[PDB]
């Protein structure tokens, strides 16, 4: 049982992929991003607490969002809770085949970029690029890279630091196709110097972090194999511990699929679970299902998925909303579905999700 479930974006074209989901506390209100086939799109909506339902306003493009002759993807939004402004990180890429492309085939052509907000998401200021400042001269080590998809994250630790998950196709061979890994990009400032973290293991992409009890970062990445794969820093994200296999959570090969992950207050030893969402299937993008892990990050303490949706199910985006109307943790699930053709919200509370916990 859920307490909302809501088409966003609808595109028979399959106009709108890779959804992004941001909760906003004071306001308590969403911000659903996605990409539309290239700029980012948005609709903002409210958590009308009278109906407990999120009221979704008009879908408005997010202007400032782009850099000219390139193409906007990847939106990965954060609530920076010490200064209350928004960033919206993203990519972008050229539209077109650039000079130095038609020259050097895997020439590193993808930029870094984010846009901010001090009005809650109304208005965003001009891009930044954050690409050389970020980077730096791993740059040309790299065919392409990108940020997220989806929220990233910030750590309770003193300096309240960003960190934004990221994968790049590292050209380590010049005959072999470039190979992904994923890793962080850490900043203690709000966003004024970036560090750029080690990579995991090999052969990861689309990856989200969070943080949970001392207290560590957990990344969970997109892999070709059977199994997700799980790696801890406690170091912020700048390095990791050796990267599992998490046999709990599966993986449909030979592409594997984005997932998300997102830590909340225990509703009870350890502070926080997680909860994670990724379709169920073994071989197929289909079944969207909720996992919990009451004592993370261990690979092995993840609970059997509850479905939270039949059929086509893709990639998705968690944030937790507060308390629900029930008295336990509210979530907002926002997921591709239906062969791409929409982009689904879907709101339900720990209990309705995990009865057995209560
Ligand atoms: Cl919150
Ligand atoms: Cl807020």
């Amino acid at each position: 049982p859920v307490l909302q479930k809501e088409s966003v974006f609808q595109s028979g074209a399959h106009a709108y992929r890779i959804p992004a989901l941001l909760y906003l506390p004071g306001q308590q209100s969403l911000l659903a991003f996605a990409e539309q086939r290239e700029l980012i799109v948005l609709r903002r909506g409210d958590y009308d607490a009278p109906t407990h339902q999120v009221q979704w306003q008009a879908q408005e493009v997010v202007a400032q969002a782009r850099l000219d002759g390139h193409r906007s993807m990847n939106p990965c939004p954060l609530y920076d809770a010490q200064t209350g402004t928004l960033f919206l990180f993203f990519i972008a890429i050229p539209g077109q085949v650039t000079e130095q492309q038609q020259l050097e085939t895997r020439a590193n052509v993808t930029r870094l970029c984010q846009v901010t907000s001090t009005d809650h998401g109304r208005t965003w200021s001009s891009p930044r690029d954050l690409t050389d400042a970020a980077i730096g001269p791993a740059y040309r080590e790299w065919s392409t890279f990108a940020v997220g998809p989806g929220h990233c994250l910030q750590l309770n630790d003193r300096a309240r630091s960003l960190v934004v998950p990221a994968y790049a196709y590292r050209k380590l061979h010049p005959i072999q196709r470039p190979i992904p890994s994923a890793f962080c990009f850490l900043s203690h400032d709000h966003g004024r110097t970036w560090a750029r973290g080690h990579f995991v293991a090999q052969d990861t992409l689309e990856c989200q972090v969070a943080e949970v009890e001392q207290r560590v970062v957990t990344l969970n990445a997109r892999s070709h194999l059977r199994a997700r794969v799980q790696a801890q820093s406690t170091n912020d994200g700048l390095d990791f511990q050796e990267s599992q296999l998490v046999k709990k959570l599966v993986e449909p090969p030979p592409q594997g699929c984005q997932g998300s992950v997102i830590s909340f207050p225990s509703p009870r030893s350890p502070a926080q679970w997680l909860l994670y969402t990724h379709p169920t299937h073994s071989w197929q993008r289909a079944d969207l299902g909720a996992y919990l892990n009451p004592r993370p990050p261990a690979p092995e303490a993840w609970s059997e998925p509850v479905l939270l949706a039949k059929g086509s199910c893709a990639y998705s985006d968690l944030q937790s909303m507060g308390t629900g109307p029930d008295g336990s943790p509210l979530f907002g699930c926002l997921y591709e579905a239906n062969d791409y053709e929409e982009i689904v919200f879907l709101m339900f509370t720990l209990k309705q999700a995990f009865p057995a916990e209560y």
